[PDB]
């Protein structure tokens, strides 16, 4: 009654069948022919994968599925994961098995799957820059990580060839891998996501502080002092657990960030016009550069600078020449660097013939552009 | 006609300008510093006659507005103080921060004259009188800061000079003004640069810390790409009110020091739910004191051309786009092309155009 070729397929099992879950089964399904056996603490969202085919079957049993299996990947919280991974190095697993996760810290994960594990079992954690923790299986989709940095972090004895392996599960999601060390991860991540949600929230609070005092507060905090503070609106769950993972990188952090303010309140109060310009100036500089794709980092960034004029239907005509040359792009921006209408666009190619052949389209239309500023 | 006279006719000042046009049968007369803003100025319509003589032209005014820069300004009250301007003249200038300017206008006029310090609320992407608009203003905030003696009459009269803005106009008091700014708009701006420079002193040591560069961290320090000049002057003018404002956030930040690392995640908690539930008791889609992103995030595939099918059907909708933007690192953001517009209107009208054409897009909430 069951076709040969569908008993043989391979075999996947995915732990956590939400938005972030259910968009990766998709993404694996939609580049290899597998059986994705889900499972979730609340069974309408594992039912409704199957529904949607996002996953084929409902684990009876979590074992007998996962000693079957040649992928296990985990989509829960962490204090799950962390539970349901001891369940597993319980475990009778496949020689040849595959095992990740998905997480925003990765030190805490790493420390328990080396202390359960050590060399038997091939645990990759992961991190895709994407989506959200809470939201449903009907919002799932195979495209949700698609040109999202998506981070690996093997075990120390991982050989490289499985790294590969879990990359051309994954081939699906457009995502692009990088692989780095756990204590890497968290301290970028600490830079770059963690510290900058303390001290979001820290902003909105000495608002609040003050609104008290006077309702206008309130009232001229509507629109862009809102949008800064978006993050500060995220699940407080979600983010104390994050800082008291990513705990001894944040104090260190935060004793720094006391220190800068200490200098910026001498450079304010010394009220030297020159010197405030000047911490200003840096941080434009800086951030007008961003993204500042290096030269020997994942993805390659190739720029063609245009001059085109503030009016309706620019960017229109621009991209439609593009595409018409068949060219895909990577990437564009919007930089204001002078007065007058004119902007110039910045647009960034996947390779360098890609953006020689754009150079010559645009050209052949009297388009001005430039390779640099 | 009636006459006015403008001084300053770029961007703000031209797009005041337009905005008294509206509902004024007016001689606008103006006046640069770079005399080919007012010229294209003139050219535009934005104003009527470029100013020969800046004394004859004040004293014959029923308006003057200044549109300049703050240490401009001073140096042409200190002029103006000096002519014979008429009995009913209402003067009034623009500016982000009002103690210095009102502090100088009540020591060269005193209760002769009508001085009503002003802040519109609402910019731009771009500097120009090119970009000039007769609604830039519209349900913004327009905060007057009226001299101790003019009377209520005189400041009823400004606003219906300006009834063309459709601003909401506040009357205030010089300190409270710069107070409220002072912790609403420019603290920020100060804590925005100090992020992107506490992430780059690291970006050396790391360059993965250049490429990941969260969502979260772009847009808390999307400001820190203002003008360094116009905000170097603000916290220069406003700097009392501003390292009262440092201190306190420097023991904010001690006291997160401690509860960070006592470790208790019930009071970490605790702290983002009290910025969650505040955050999210602010005014939805609303005008404040920093301007707004007006921002639509669209699910796309990456495929050729489909940049090129967003962007006609906004073109087609007649809606010129500020920015846009592929986003890399999104974590909590659902799709994937970021577009920017110039005000609310727009980005609703965005919405629905690519909704009709089946495109999910999603708002901040
Ligand atoms: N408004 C243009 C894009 C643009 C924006 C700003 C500029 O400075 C230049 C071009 C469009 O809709 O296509
Ligand atoms: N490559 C698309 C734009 C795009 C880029 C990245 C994406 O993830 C999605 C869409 C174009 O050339 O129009």
């Amino acid at each position: 009654e069951s076709l040969e070729m569908r008993q043989m397929r391979k075999k996947v099992v995915l732990i956590g069948t939400g938005l972030i879950g259910g968009s990766l089964a998709l993404a694996i399904k939609k580049d290899h022919d597998v059986t994705i056996t889900g499972y979730d603490i609340f069974q309408e969202q594992v039912e409704r994968a199957k529904e949607l085919h996002v996953v084929d079957e409902i684990a009876v049993d979590l074992q007998h599925a996962c000693e079957e299996a040649h992928l296990i990947v985990f989509a829960s919280p962490v204090e799950e994961t962390k539970k349901l991974l001891h369940k597993l190095a319980s475990f009778h697993l496949r020689e040849d098995v595959i095992v990740t996760d998905v997480g925003s810290t990765k030190g805490s994960i790493m420390n328990e799957a080396e202390a359960l594990f050590s060399k038997e079992i091939s645990f990759i954690g992961g991190h895709p820059m994407a989506g959200s923790h809470k939201t449903g299986v009907e919002s799932a989709k195979a495209h949700l990580f698609e040109n999202a940095f998506y981070i690996l972090t093997p075990m120390h004895h991982v050989p490289n060839e499985h790294v590969e392996e879990l990359k051309d599960w994954l081939k699906g999601t457009g995502s692009h891998f990088l692989v780095l060390n756990t204590e890497e991860h968290d301290y970028v991540t600490g830079i770059v996501s963690h510290f900058p949600h303390l001290i979001a929230a820290g902003l909105v609070k000495q608002v609040e502080k003050h609104a008290g005092d006077n309702p206008l507060i309130h009232q001229l905090a509507a629109g862009g002092f809102k949008d800064i503070t978006r993050i500060a609106s995220s699940s407080p769950k979600m983010w104390s657990d994050i800082v008291k993972q990513n705990r001894e990188h944040l104090m260190v952090l935060l004793k720094e960030w006391i220190s800068e303010m200490e200098d910026l309140y001498d450079t304010v109060s010394s009220g030297d016009a020159g010197e405030i310009q000047n911490y200003f100036a840096d941080a434009k500089e800086y951030r007008d550069s961003l993204p500042v794709r290096k030269r020997g980092a994942i993805p390659a960034y190739h720029d063609l600078y245009v001059d085109v004029l503030d009016k309706v239907g620019a960017l229109a005509h621009v991209t439609s020449i593009l595409a018409r040359e068949e060219i895909s792009i990577t990437n564009l921006q919007i930089l204001e660097a002078r007065e007058g209408l004119l902007g110039v666009l910045r647009i960034s190619f996947q390779r360098e013939e890609d953006r020689m052949k754009a150079k010559l389209a645009l050209g052949e239309e009297k388009y001005q552009t430039y390779e640099t500023i």
